[PDB]
């Protein structure tokens, strides 16, 4: 069935939280969306999008590559709606700040305001990993601005434990 989420711990209202790899979450659950980490020209060599890139078997690089060629990048903290492939009905790929590269954190809101216009979706921590920024931070974010239902994967455990227990102070 869609949009079969297990196994989460639920923080809030809308947000939920799963130590797992979101590519076999993907496959498991079958999202209506699933939420890309893009970079403003959707190239998907690294970090979550690579994984679910390479998870496409690169179909989902075609598409973005047509897709900038005829209109042009995204902004930070913005979005758009692509294919979900085989992973999902659709992709949301979001654009989080690039911390790493000096970019504003406070564009992490406008990031995750993106996930208001779906009802539920699988999701990783924005701005997490290449983009640089606190991981605390972001799940802050994600709490006090997505409305609708979001699931997160966290393969990593041990961030997955620092999450939770930030979140249960």
């Amino acid at each position: 069935e869609v949009n079969s989420f297990s196994g989460y711990l639920k923080l809030t209202d809308n947000v939920y939280i799963k130590n797992a790899d979101i590519v076999e979450e993907a496959k498991k659950v079958k999202p209506t969306v699933v939420v890309n980490a893009a970079n403003v020209y959707l190239k998907h060599g690294g970090g979550v999008a690579g994984a679910l890139n390479k998870a496409t078997n690169n179909a989902m690089q075609v598409e973005s590559d047509d897709y900038i060629a005829t209109n042009g990048p995204l902004k930070v903290g913005g979005s758009c709606v692509l294919s979900g492939h085989n992973l999902a009905k659709h992709c949301l790929h979001v654009v989080g700040p690039n911390v790493n590269k000096g970019e504003d954190i406070q564009l992490l809101k406008s990031a995750y305001e993106n996930f208001n216009q779906h009802e539920v979706l699988l999701a990783p921590l924005l701005s997490a990993g290449i983009f640089g920024a606190d991981p605390i931070h972001s799940l802050r974010v994600c709490v006090d601005t997505v409305r609708t239902n979001v699931y997160l994967a966290v393969f990593d455990k041990n961030l997955y434990d620092k999450l939770v227990s930030s979140f249960l102070e």
